[PDB]
C-alpha cells in the first residue's frame, strides 16, 4: 500500500465526481487513513463520502472563515487522536463567481468578485498550510490542484489569474513547509468532467463558454501523446497520491503535470 | 524621435526617482506628448513633474476609485482635445501593505491586505485598459511594469504573488486590446533604487528584508552578462519606449526583460 | 533613422523572400550601412541583393568552413575600412536535411544528418560570435533567428531540437559578448512564407508535413491576439532592428517573440 | 513493492557512485527484475554490479555503435526470455569532451567534440527508444537523466547545450512512445557527487571549473526549501522509480525536478 499508515486530510469533496472524491478513494485503497473537510452542505457531503471504501471523519471548513481555520488543527487532532499528526494535506478547492469566468467580458468582473475567487482558490492554500503545518510530521506532503495558467484561454478568464496566483503561493508555502520537513506541490490536471464542468459544457455559463470548453477538451486529447480521457479522474488521483507518498522526496515548490503530456506539445 | 507625434498616458510618478518619471522623461525626449496621472499627493506630483523636459497635463487617478476610472477617458480627451486619441498607456503602479511584504511572516498577511495589493498592482492593469482602450488608436501600445515572479524570493512575499497575477492579467488584456489593434506587454525590470526601495534597504520593512534586498541586488549585477546598475533607470525607461514605438509590432501578451540578462543566467 | 551610422553584418539572404532580405531592407531604410554574407550561390545572392535600397559588400561564408570563419573578421574590416568596427551582427541561418525534418519518422534521422543541422543552425551562432566579437564596438548587438521550440510539433522534428540547442547557445554567447559590451538575443518569429516554406506547404517534404504546416499556420493567426500574417516578414524585420538599436539596452541572452502574441495564448 | 514484476533496462552504471547504480539498487529493492547495459569497461562494470541486491544480466551498449543498437532488442529478449517484454527503460548516459566543458573557453570547443557529446548525451535518448520500444509493454516507462539547462552557468558550457537538446528530444520521443502506450520523461536532478563530479571539484577540468561547481553546490542547498545533499543519490533514484511505476500515469514528454525545489527559488 503506497500510503500505508499515513494520515491525510482531504478537502474539496462536493459530489462523487469531485476530483477530491477520487483522490480520497485512491488514497484509502492505498492504506491511508483520512480526515475529510467539507464546505457548506455538510449533510450532502457526508452522504457522498459514505460511499468511500472506508469511513472517515468529516470536519466543516469554509476557507474564508477565520474561526474555522483557527480551530482546524484542534479538531483534526481530536479526530485522529492526541499525539498523532498529519502526514498529508490535499487542497482541492476552487471558486470564481460567474462574472469572472465564462461569457461575461473579462473587463466586466468587479474586483469584489475577483477577490473572492482569488481568496478561495489561491490564498486559501497558504491559509490551510498555516493552520495545518503545526500538526504535520516531518516528511509530510501538501498537494494542491492546479490548471495550467501559463497561457491565456477563452472563458477561464479571472480563474486563470487565480491559478497563476496559486502557483506563486505554492512556491512560498514550500519555503515555510521546508522548515517542517514538509513538501508542497501542485498537480496541474487536464480537463475533468466534474458536475460543474458538465454544467458549463451544457451552457450554465453561456453558450460561447460551453463551446470553448468543448474545443479545449478536444484539443487536449489530440495534443496528449498518451491521450486524455476527461471522464476519468483516476490518473489525477494517482498523481496526487504519488506526491503524498515517499517516492518524490526531492520535489517541492513545484508543479506535476497530470495532463496526458498535452502541455509539452504544440499540435 | 522614436515617439514623435504619439500621445501617451503615463501613470505612477510619485518622486523624481520613480521609474515612471524616467519613462516620462525619455518619452518626451523622443517627441511624445504626455498626459500624466497621479494618486493622492497631486500637489507634490505636480511639483515633481514640473522638472520634466516639457509640461504635461496631470489628472488624478486612484485605481481603486470607480468614479476616477469612469471619468478617466473623458478627462483624457479634454486634455488632448476632442477627436484626438491615445497612442500609448503606461501602467507603473504597485503597492502591497507592510504585512504582505518584508519581514512579516508570509502566513501572517491578512487577506484584506493581500487583496488591496493585488487590486492596485494587478487588477488595476485590466481596469486602466478597460477605461482607456475606447480612446486608443489602432497600432497603440499598453505597457505595464513587472518584476520577475516565476521563482520565489525572500521578503517580496505577497507582492511576488501580485506580480504573478499581473502577468496573467496581461495575457488577457492582450486579447481585449487586440480587438482595437492595440498591443499589451509588460517590462520586467531589475531592481531599481527608488525612494521606497532605498527605504527598504535602510530597514523600513525590517532588517532581514533590508539585508535580503542587498543580496538580491548584488547577485543581480553578478549574473547579468552586461552588468546591472540599480541606480540607473534609463535602461528600463528606454525599453518601455521601445514597446510604445512601432518597432515591436508583433509582440503582445508578452514580457520583455530589461534586467541586464540576469534571468537567463544561473550564477 | 533607428540605425543611423551603425555598421551591421547580415547573413542568411538566399532569395528575396528570405527573412534576412527584409531585415537587410529595413535596416538600410533606417540608416544602417550593411555588409552581407552569403553561402554557396554567391552570383544568385548578388543579383538578389542588387534590389536592396543601397549597395552592400557581399562576402562568402559557409558556416561549416573553418577557413571562411578564420578570415571573416579581416574581410569584414577590409569592406568597412580599417579602424571601423561592426555595431551589429544578424544570424539568419538554418538547415536540417530532409531525413530530420518532414514526414520521415523522427527515429529514422541518422545522426550524421542531425549533426549537420545542429552545426549550421545552432553551433554556427557561437562560431560567428567568436569570429566577429573582436571587431565589434561596445554597445553592439548580435541577433539570431529562432522558432519557438519549447513544445514539440509535427514535422519540424530534429530542427526543433536544433532550435532548442540554439536558445541554449545564445545564453552562453551572451556571457562572452558581455565582456565586449555587446548584447546577444534571438527573435522567435511566427511562420513566414519563405520559398522553402512554400515548397513544404506544396509537399516538398511529404504530404503529411505540408498538411501539418498549414494547420500550424492557421492555428497561429487564430491564437495571435493581433493576428499573424505569414506573408509579411516586415514585423519580424522591425523586431530585429529594434534589438540592433539602442532601445533595448538591458536585454541579453534573451528571446523576443515576434509571433503576434501566439505563444501567450492556448486557444 | 513499487515495481513488482516489472522488467526494466538500466544503462549508465560505471562505478558504485553512478546515479544509475542507485536507480538499479532502489528498483531491485522494489521488486523490479533488471537488465543492465554498460559501455567499454564491461569487466569493471560487472564487478561493480555484483554488489547490487540481486544479480542482473549485463549487456554491452556503446550508444554511438549502430551494430550495438541494431542487436539490442534481440539480446534483451534473450536475457529476459522470449515472449517477455520490457516495462521500463532508464537512460543515465552523458559525456562531453573536456574542450566543451570546464575552463576551456566556450568558443574554443571544436564542433567535432560538441557533436560527440550531443550524440551520446541527447541523440542517444531517441536511439535507445527506437531500439527498445518494439519490445516494451503498454503502460511502460522511459526515463532519462537531466540537469536543468534553462539558464546558462559557468563551466557546464556545451553540456548545458546537450541538456537543452535532450529535453527537446524527450518531447518527441514521447510522441513516438505514446503509440506504444509508453511514457517518456526526464528527471532533472541537483548536483550529485559522482566520481566524475568529485574529480572536477578537485580540479580535473581546471581550477576555475572546480571553484564554480563548489559555488553551485553551495547555492543549491541554500535555495532548496528542503535542503540538498549532494552526497545522497537516493532521492533521485526514488524519483526515477516513481516515474517507472504506475503512479504517474498521465505524465509524459515532461521533466520532474528532483532538486530539493531549488529551481523554484531565486535566493
Ligand atoms: N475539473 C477540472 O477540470 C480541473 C482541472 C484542474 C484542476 N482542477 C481543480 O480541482 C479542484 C477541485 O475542483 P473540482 O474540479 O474537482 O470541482 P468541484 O466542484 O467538485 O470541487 C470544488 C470544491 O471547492 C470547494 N469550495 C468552494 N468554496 C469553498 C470554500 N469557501 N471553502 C471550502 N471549500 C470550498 C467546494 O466546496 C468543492 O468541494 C479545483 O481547484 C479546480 O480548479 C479542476
Ligand atoms: N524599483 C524596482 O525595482 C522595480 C522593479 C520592477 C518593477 N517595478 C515596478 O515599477 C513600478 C513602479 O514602482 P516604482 O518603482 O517605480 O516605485 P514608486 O513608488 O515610485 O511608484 C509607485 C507608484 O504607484 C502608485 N500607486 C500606488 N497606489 C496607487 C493607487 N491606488 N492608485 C494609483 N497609483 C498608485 C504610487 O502613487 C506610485 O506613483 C511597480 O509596479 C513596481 O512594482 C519596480
Ligand atoms: N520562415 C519561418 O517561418 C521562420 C520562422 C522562424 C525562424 N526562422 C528562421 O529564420 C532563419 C532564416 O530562414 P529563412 O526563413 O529565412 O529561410 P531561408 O531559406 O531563406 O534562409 C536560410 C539561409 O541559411 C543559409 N545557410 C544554410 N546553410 C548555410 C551554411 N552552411 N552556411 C551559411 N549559410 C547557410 C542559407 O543559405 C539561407 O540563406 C532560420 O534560422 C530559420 O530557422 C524562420
Ligand atoms: N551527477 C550529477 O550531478 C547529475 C545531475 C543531473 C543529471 N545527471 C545526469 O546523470 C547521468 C549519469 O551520470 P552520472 O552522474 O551518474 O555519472 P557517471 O559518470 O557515473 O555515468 C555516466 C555513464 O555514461 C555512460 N556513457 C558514456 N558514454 C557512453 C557511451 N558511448 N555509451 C554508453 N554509455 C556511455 C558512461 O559509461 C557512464 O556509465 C548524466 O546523464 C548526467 O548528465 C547527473
Ligand atoms: C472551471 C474550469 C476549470 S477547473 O475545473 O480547472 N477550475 C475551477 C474553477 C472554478 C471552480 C472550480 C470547481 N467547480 C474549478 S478549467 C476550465 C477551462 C475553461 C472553463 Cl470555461 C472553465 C474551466
Ligand atoms: C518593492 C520591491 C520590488 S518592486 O519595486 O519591483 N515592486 C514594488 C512593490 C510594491 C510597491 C512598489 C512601489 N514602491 C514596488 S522588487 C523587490 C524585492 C524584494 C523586496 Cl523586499 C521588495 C521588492
Ligand atoms: C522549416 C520550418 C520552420 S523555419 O523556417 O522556422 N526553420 C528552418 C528550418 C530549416 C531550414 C530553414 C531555412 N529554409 C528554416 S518552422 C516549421 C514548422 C514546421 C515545418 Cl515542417 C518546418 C518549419
Ligand atoms: C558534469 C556536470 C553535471 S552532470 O553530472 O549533470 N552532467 C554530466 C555531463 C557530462 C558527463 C557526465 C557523466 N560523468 C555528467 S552538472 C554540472 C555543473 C557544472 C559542471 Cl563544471 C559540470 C557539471
Amino acid at each position: 500500500g503506497l500510503l500505508d499508515g499515513k494520515r491525510i486530510l482531504v478537502s474539496g469533496i462536493i459530489t462523487d465526481s469531485s476530483i477530491a472524491f477520487h483522490i480520497a478513494r485512491v488514497a484509502q485503497e492505498q492504506g491511508a487513513q483520512l480526515v475529510l473537510t467539507g464546505f457548506d452542505r455538510l449533510r450532502l457531503i457526508q452522504r457522498i463520502t459514505d460511499r468511500l471504501p472506508a469511513k472517515a471523519p468529516l470536519l466543516e471548513l469554509d476557507v474564508q472563515n477565520e474561526e474555522h481555520l483557527a480551530s482546524l488543527a484542534g479538531r483534526v487532532t481530536e479526530a485522529i487522536g492526541a499525539g498523532n499528526k498529519l502526514d498529508g494535506v490535499v487542497h482541492s478547492i476552487g471558486f470564481m463567481p460567474q462574472t469572472g469566468m465564462g461569457i461575461n467580458p473579462f473587463f466586466d468582473a468587479p474586483y469584489a468578485d475577483v477577490s473572492k475567487g482569488i481568496h478561495i482558490s489561491a490564498y486559501s492554500y497558504a491559509s490551510m498550510a498555516k493552520a495545518l503545518l503545526p500538526i504535520m510530521n516531518p516528511g509530510g506532503s501538501i498537494v494542491g490542484m492546479d490548471f495550467d495558467p501559463s497561457r491565456a484561454m477563452p472563458a477561464y478568464n479571472w480563474m486563470t489569474v487565480a491559478k497563476s496566483a496559486l502557483e506563486s503561493v505554492n512556491r512560498f508555502v514550500a519555503r515555510e513547509a521546508g522548515k517542517y520537513g514538509v513538501r508542497s506541490n501542485l498537480v496541474a490536471a487536464g480537463p475533468i468532467r466534474t458536475l460543474a464542468m458538465s454544467a458549463i459544457v451544457g451552457g450554465a455559463l453561456g453558450e460561447e463558454a460551453g463551446a470553448q470548453i468543448q474545443l479545449l477538451e478536444e484539443g487536449w486529447d489530440q495534443r496528449a501523446p498518451i491521450g486524455w480521457n476527461m471522464k476519468d479522474a483516476t490518473p489525477v488521483a494517482k498523481t496526487v497520491c504519488a506526491l503524498l507518498s515517499d517516492w518524490l522526496p526531492a520535489t517541492t515548490g513545484d508543479i506535476i503535470y497530470a495532463d496526458g503530456g498535452a502541455h509539452t506539445q504544440l499540435l
